[PDB]
């Protein structure tokens, strides 16, 4: 564990971390709506190290927040670079941890990044799990309002899987609900999943939110989500997360 | 005044001063009766009908809620049998349960006993539980609700979706009905916040194969919104007041 710890300290200072991008599509899977930025790690000898191996130790040593801030900046730089090359990726999505969300420096750091890269602020979408917002609703309301002044978009991740409240969900300045993997995998024949998925979609639409389903791995899941009006979709059905070079080349036109 | 009120309340049970009035429920077009919601009222020999806002929280304070509630449940089932005997077409009766009744180990046996004595179809009895009650201890609730559902009766969640929910555990509860609290109805149709939430409750209910009933429908505009967005059932002052059983059938059942 001190072995892995040493390499991870080394990785952030030597710049061995890299971002890979998962494409997001309209619910018929026909056109690109965005890209989700994911932390990866190019080891010198080992090559690409599995996220399930290095991400948990990162959390265990408190580098999660700091690597996360680097990723946010790199994602925005990347999107800016794509936009200048006329590769119109309408947005980039980045996950925020509870730690980053609660950080007093969050709004200022994001403000700085937006100023340095010059991207349209609505092209940046922060993804926050439901429980982060629901743990402290009044503080979440303060923070989210701050972030929304920057002009960015907010997605609520793992919607419906924990406690929530319709009352506050409507009061949160959010834009998007994400349907977690576990509600997509049983589609289209698993009752529990077809109903909860339908319900998330209808709710998002009732609140003027967009909805995106993650974990779309089969044509049949895609058919269900398409016919029931899910706005966007992502998953292995469309390929794997890829490095910026390859992503940029693929979706250039 | 509270001393005399408490004394009178304590006397009201033995002497049978409590009476049920019923709020009618209709289809979402407001054209057909779908049921009666049973409500605790108090016919005092000197004061007339005592305001629920005055006596009900006193009953809560003095620990008689559950005993009266149990009596109320029995009386509503009896009334439904009386109506059916007289060919008064009230399809079902709904009764609110308090948290203390819900927590009572003997609740299932008591309702079973009432259903047996009255002989009504169990599907004619709908129990209403606030979301708060179910959400405080979702494990216990699951087990209690499972036991109540073995009796054949129906289960409604009111004060959805004020407070905290869990789509995830909502799907697991053996419930049949969601009730839209009046705070989401009052703003209809131009209060965008209420229109959005009311829409979302209707949609969640139908995605989960649940019926949805709106409470506190007080204007035609509210009713028009609800009908047009697919609400299954409605109740409120627009259709008139809670009434005792005889007048209820007279005014609302045909």
């Amino acid at each position: 564990r001190l072995e892995l710890e040493s390499d991870l300290r080394r990785a952030l200072e030597l710049g061995e971390f890299v971002l890979h991008y998962q494409p997001q599509f309209t619910g018929d899977g026909r056109r690109l709506t965005g890209a989700e930025a994911l932390l990866r790690w190019q080891h010198p000898r080992r090559g690409l190290v599995p996220p399930s191996e290095f991400i948990p130790v990162l959390e265990e040593i408190g580098l999660v927040a700091q690597v996360g801030d680097w990723l946010l900046a790199e994602a925005c730089k990347q999107l800016r670079s794509w936009h200048k090359a006329k590769v119109r990726v309408p947005k980039v999505s980045v996950n925020l941890s509870a730690r980053q969300f609660a950080d007093g420096q969050l709004g200022e750091r994001i403000a700085a990044i937006l100023y340095e890269t010059g991207i349209p602020p609505a092209c940046l979408e922060l993804e926050l799990t439901e429980s982060i917002l629901m743990s402290d609703v009044a503080e979440a309301m303060q923070i989210l309002s701050g972030l929304k002044r920057l002009g960015l978009a907010i997605a609520v991740d793992d919607f419906g899987t924990g406690y929530s409240s319709l009352n506050y969900l409507k009061q949160f300045p959010i834009d998007v609900l994400k349907i977690d993997r576990s509600f997509v995998d049983g589609l289209p024949h698993g009752e529990q999943d077809a109903q909860i998925a339908r319900a998330i979609i209808a709710m998002a639409h009732s609140l003027n939110l967009m909805v995106i389903a993650e974990g779309v791995e089969s044509q049949a899941q895609l058919d269900f989500l398409r016919e029931h009006g899910c706005d966007e979709v992502q998953g292995y059905l469309f390929g794997r997360p890829m490095p910026a070079e390859q992503f940029g080349m693929l979706y250039a036109s």
